[PDB]
């Protein structure tokens, strides 16, 4: 019933999209909400967000916590007296995906990708996921930003998942939890390789 | 009950200050969170928050969201079929919120203060509050970034009223809203004052 068109350009939201997906996912395991994504060569790397009953200038890693709050896909506001559900646990787990935000926030990955992968491969040595037990906004993000890197798609970057042990292992982790969500898409599966070239 | 820390440095958390003492005043007027705001000596300009049963990196700005969310103070989530209060509406008014933060991020306020108020003195001309009809988030964290300039404590920064009369007639309005909260709090006053010398 509900419309909501996400205008992309260069950067395509491959947050959003999974998100997205899950949702959809969630509805056949059970008015519902439909999201537009559309190729706009006017946008420049952001992303355009227009609400269909007014538009919005948002970026992929921060609307998609919108998308979690509408679509109630249980990464970001927990829709789950478990071991680490609880309301003050829930606001704890958000500061924490801002500070993933931040950490990469105005950073060029390429130039810093040893130092980014210094510490996550460090703070995986003794975790399994980013944050907590379980997938998680802050998981899907980053495995985003370290998919050209990681995937083994590049050649050239295969010394990656050698050199960061820990990470490679998380990361295939991510990769199977979001098989059922991302692999039969095939604009998502696309773009990726765009991206990757 | 529940024990939550606020550690800050030269920068006092004006905005969640302001809606920890909302939420203070909505108990009256109905187990509770308690709020600690400490001036720690070897914070620089961010907040430190820290979880009693871990700690977070976090920014006033952007944590006064996680506070509104575990409060309920009804200024970001909106705990009220009303005019402007539908779930969708509420989810385009946090991406509203998230503008704000973007137009002032990395930005001199002080070298960008005729810009800026070019800006919200048009947005002003037609429109009572910053996002929808009622006081939101967005109205109190710009309210403390314009507070200096449109106080009147400074004599220099007389000018900003004169020249920009939207803008003055909406401080005004938040200035009242916010009276029965923020004006018997003697510590958000002095450090109004402290910061305004």
């Amino acid at each position: 019933d509900s419309k909501i068109n996400i205008y992309y350009g260069k950067n395509y939201p491959f947050l959003c999209r999974t998100v997205f997906n899950i949702y959809q996912n969630n509805i056949k395991k059970k008015k519902e909400i439909c999201v537009n994504f559309i190729n706009d060569k006017t946008v420049v790397e952001d992303i355009k967000v227009e609400f269909v009953r007014n538009s919005v200038t948002s970026s992929d890693k921060i609307f998609a916590i919108n998308l979690d709050f509408l679509l109630k896909t249980n990464l970001y506001y927990f829709t789950s007296e478990n071991i680490n559900r609880n309301i003050i646990t829930n606001v704890f787990f958000q500061a924490q995906y801002n500070e993933w935000i931040d950490f990469l926030r105005n950073k060029d990955i390429e130039k810093n990708i040893i130092p980014i992968c210094e510490h996550i491969n460090k703070h995986l040595y003794l975790n399994t996921f980013l944050s907590f037990h379980y997938l998680t906004l802050s998981d899907i993000y980053i495995y985003y930003e370290m998919h050209k890197y990681f995937s083994g798609n590049i050649t050239t970057n295969l010394k990656y998942p050698k050199q960061y042990k820990n990470i490679n292992r998380w990361f295939r982790l991510i990769k199977a939890l979001l098989h059922d969500h991302v692999a039969t898409d095939a604009e998502l599966i696309q773009n990726l390789k765009v991206k990757e070239k």
